[PDB]
């Protein structure tokens, strides 16, 4: 009855509201992938993708483009739909760019279910909407504008930042979450993310140090792909070690969580595998017992932590908001579900045509 | 917006199209509850529970009854309304005839909410409809009824039976798999339920002489609870060890998992939580590399398992039919979900009166 | 010889004289049903069952007034009883409802085998009868009323109070303890419950700090069910997580005794089964090396811990008092069984009247 | 010294001399990325890579004309070149497509230094050439056409083939292998591929079956990324469990032999890494006691082989012939090293013009 009827993608680099600082340099854009599925019923689901890097934009977009054929002309059931590009994709290898370009897939199909429906996500997901409490994500930023950026989100509201450390020596990184405690007060909280810049040992040693500061939980210490190495530092640790981001599939979520490699998860709704993937991540997280906070992706995020049985916390970082209407809000640190079919992503189309790539 | 109104039960004893033989005796009725929930938006859902035993029936339906209190004017948002009730009954124990009863409130929640979409279950939960394989379920017969209504089984279209077996002797187990076979042909299937009835090694030894005789499962060889023992009958076969119809809730299904004990599970959309838990098993399932088959209510059943990702088999056995419109159809061995919003369960109302308790 | 002849069930809704302060509010009431086992040799068995919320109240007593055909004319052999149930339950599930159903009946089947014999159930049981220490039960009280209540406990002899904790802010939990503590005295103890309501990470974190202030014992931290979650924290603390109020049968006790759970256990007569079932449940804590303390039916715990080998603790908390006579005493802190054939439980009919369901 | 001064890529739709044949229909092509590493040392280091998919051709090639920018002007050291892509992609994900294109890079590295020293691979490994033996991949052909196929293989010398196997019924497949038996004699090896088509179970059964027919291996019964699933299936067997074609680099290679998923191991000299992922995985391979062959990409996997220390068997599938010279030779089932500089690949230019995406 209701079906796919085309795929219209729209590759841009666009002006980030909190320019990044990495051990690199400044980096102000974000490459990302603009998804437009269209369908009979006359509704058009949306997503966007989030390609890292400058790098992979144009292979990205390429390679939705290429797969438009496979999925036009069939019907509008996400579930069904993405079993059947799991199928496609199985010798190639369903991962990478390939499940990340299916999960965009998923969530511009579910945004469309909603639209079909005239029903939030949360609603059809047999959910109520809650505000979620959110984090303010910031980055590799000295000091000085550490502390700066920090006594801003508590001004607006938030009760919680994220900020990036692993500096060459330990000292730095103690001289950041001290100076941002000092500023913010004895309760806020301080999440701290190492980007998988640490090996085991280091880790276990600055994380140690980091305990005794009182940080909300340490993020990535070491390489991604090491389960058995984010286990070793955990054991370590009265402080929890937070992962997920980098999960390509809830499969892999279930590798890292049958040895214990951390007390904390935060997938990425597009590296999970869309609004499929994350209802499947949700249940292995309760059985588990490990809280689930969202990475990236806020619009959609609030929706689906609704429905998570152990949500932890959204995390706010605009990647989009240059080219989307500002339906999401956030009323004193948590984030509201704006009451609209589908995920509630308007694009501002005057804006996008300048990002355009 | 969609608020719960009002919760109706009526406790009925149901005719049996097919009398369930046991070593006990012959049982000709079966002892459900019937429920409707209503709507501010002016649609019913429907939804029974299975009782078991009579014992129960009145125990049941008079919980529900008191329970109904706690869900009028709560919102029509099945997710949220189960995470509330686990959490009234936390401390009296969240399992057997309480979880029960919650289920056959998630039930009509989700039966109502598709109502409210005009639209099928199936595709709700973001699925096609898709024919299931069936198998048609018999009980303790003896060789000549188990021939006979195996033969009319083939007849009819289906490829496979399930038989109860558990006989004093190990070689009345034989004679009755023996003249199965005989009689339906080498492909035909021919699953196998001890029901609970042995310990340890006498499963080990009934069901290695099964195994080279061609059976298709072997299920519940022993006490249902004892995980342990179902791995280490498991362990010293070739065929699988088929469980789950007595798992209460996933966090069940969870522990059984964990330690091995099955190749195949079936769990009762009942037991297991509802909607809301069917679709947390599932996910469990598919992480767990387990082909995942129903045990009764067959019409909800053949809704869950087409969104089920390691759907295998779905369960034949008649609980309801003489109350309720036969809208779910077996053609060729599959059933067939009918195009009709919800679980398409509607009353006979005229027959429902004759079996009230 | 001896049969059971009857069944007689009481609803009952009784004044607490210790109010209960929850999260929730204040309850003041218990829901109990009280049961008389008659038997052909003139004695009459005595029990209650607790119903923890009055939602289940009336079914919990219809289901034994339906259960009562099936154990009429029945030996009066709790162990060959217990049995027989756990057959007619075994599709059903025995566990739940219907588990406590069946305790209700074994305790007062044991009850009257010891007035047959004239005996003491602790003396029926091989036992001599010895003083058990008992500390006193509290609730979420406040800082000023739970100060107040283990002052008085304090005055009445007790050496130990147990206090709920679970606040929105550790803080709040650390303050009722440290002014208990300044109040009783450094060596008093003070056990602290937090019923279930923490996530694993909070919960090693909240506990290390309760840890430093010097509490007895850490109660179910959280999900009761998650076994592996309990045992997590348990790793990361000295002091001891006690459990087991909530396991329903020594079997549920077997299977978190055997991932190393927790380092205390506390049965629930009713919930393990009855007598026959704290038999069982005493010898898997003798051989895991668990100290073995009670959880509510003080009257019976009384006899039941003087024949457990590594008893521990008797929970003081009063339940059913309004309605039966002061036969348990309390000396010094610890509590006397009272010399009298069975459990020492004798109604005090005129009261009961009054709070008839 | 060294420096990389360019890289030009070439998408084409090359013939296949055995067509392969599939469930889904017949592919007479493949989809193949040709790489020309340009040095200022003068020489051309040559490459290239398969997409498995046409859908996916146009998106690597794109990826890697993108990633040129990344090498231009680093040392020619290969080594060294990996770990520094290994670090640019690591928010992204450094596997899939990405993992992909940075092994074509490598591979035409390791060829181009070879060109530098004027010496053959494997002698640049440290290694001597050796013959290595071949078993010629056919594909789901049909009883009638895999004997065939079979039987011209065994005339040219070889003394193995590989037949892909998974129909619809177990008996197709035992067909198959018998007729192939039947016609090449009682030593031969029949290696049979499933190509992950079967739940665990039907993993079980249909390779009990196959083990007593006297196959060489069962390769991917199950989903390749289930490492669990495949240990279970490896636990009922005599016969090896063979994988490792869809590992995407040493480290998925570790967490599956880290668990005995296999007895044997067949990396893919792309999705392992290229020629510094193989000697990673060689390394595993020989401390695991895993005898380990090759997938694809016959031209360099000879060398590759001919250093590695439990060197099994060669994988002959000609996906590139059509553009390449044939300087890689079969004598009686043993392919030979051509005696020159790096691997071996000389393009047929004119050809390639004609295939050309
Ligand atoms: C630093 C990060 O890992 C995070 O969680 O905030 C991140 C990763 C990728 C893109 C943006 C931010
Ligand atoms: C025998 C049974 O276990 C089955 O699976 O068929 C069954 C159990 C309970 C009620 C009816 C049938
Ligand atoms: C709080 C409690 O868990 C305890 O152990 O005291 C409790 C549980 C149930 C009823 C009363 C008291
Ligand atoms: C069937 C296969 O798995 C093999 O090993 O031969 C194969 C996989 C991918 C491309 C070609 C061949
Ligand atoms: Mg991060
Ligand atoms: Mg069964
Ligand atoms: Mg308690
Ligand atoms: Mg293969």
């Amino acid at each position: 009855e209701v079906l796919i009827t085309g795929l219209r993608t729209r590759a841009v680099n666009v002006p980030l509201a909190y320019p990044v600082h990495t051990a690199v340099g400044t980096v102000g854009t974000a490459p990302l992938v603009l998804i437009d599925l269209a369908t009979s019923a006359g509704v058009v689901g949306h997503s966007y993708l989030f390609a890292y890097t400058p790098v992979a934009l144009k292979s990205l977009k390429q390679l939705l483009d290429d797969m438009a054929a496979m999925i036009v002309n069939e019907p509008l059931a996400p579930v069904s739909l993405e079993a059947m590009l799991a199928k496609r994709f199985c010798l190639a290898g369903y991962t990478g760019l390939i499940r990340m370009a299916a999960a965009g897939i998923d969530m511009a199909a579910w945004d469309a279910l909603g639209k079909v429906h005239e029903t939030p996500l949360v609603k059809l997901l047999g959910a109520n909407a809650r505000p979620v409490q959110a984090y303010d994500s910031h980055s590799l930023d000295g000091v000085k504008l550490a502390t700066e950026r920090a006594v801003t989100a508590a001004e607006l509201g938030f009760r919680a930042v994220k900020t990036k450390i692993g500096y060459p020596a330990l000292d730095q990184d103690l001289a950041v979450v001290r100076s941002i405690r000092q500023a913010v007060g004895d309760d806020f909280g301080i999440m701290v993310d190492y980007n998988q810049s640490l090996d085991v040992p280091a880790a276990i040693k600055r994380s140690q140090a980091l305990q005794q500061e009182g940080v909300t939980w340490i993020e990535e210490p070491t390489l991604q792909h090491d389960y058995e190495g984010h286990q070793r530092i955990q054991s370590k640790l009265n402080v929890p070690v937070q992962m997920g981001e980098n999960w390509l599939g809830p499969e892999e979520m279930f590798k890292a969580l049958s040895i214990g490699a951390c007390r904390l998860a935060m997938p990425d709704a597009m590296k999970i595998g869309g609004v499929t993937g994350w209802i499947r991540a949700s249940a292995l997280a309760q059985q588990f017992g490990i809280p689930m906070s969202s990475h990236l992706f806020q619009e959609i995020s609030a929706h689906l932590l609704a429905a998570t049985p152990t949500a932890h916390w959204l995390q706010r970082l605009d990647l989009a908001g240059s080219v989307i209407e500002p339906t999401l809000t956030f009323e004193g640190g948590n984030a509201v579900i704006p009451d609209l079919p589908g995920v509630g992503i308007i694009w501002r189309e005057k804006e996008i045509g300048k990002y355009l790539v």
